């Protein structure tokens, strides 16, 4: 029951999920962040 959208202010590949995770929480103000195989960050959010 969670939604997951692209981190918009995240330009670049995910080299460390921790960084991406941090980004989705701080910058996107969401729940967490998970990196895709395509290296882009999809931020898991609550809905």
């Amino acid at each position: 029951k969670t939604c997951e959208n692209l981190a918009d202010t995240y330009k670049g590949p995910c080299f460390t999920t921790g960084s991406c995770d941090d980004h989705c929480k701080n910058k996107e103000h969401l729940r967490s962040g998970r990196c895709r195989d395509d290296f882009r960050c999809w931020c898991t959010k609550n809905c």
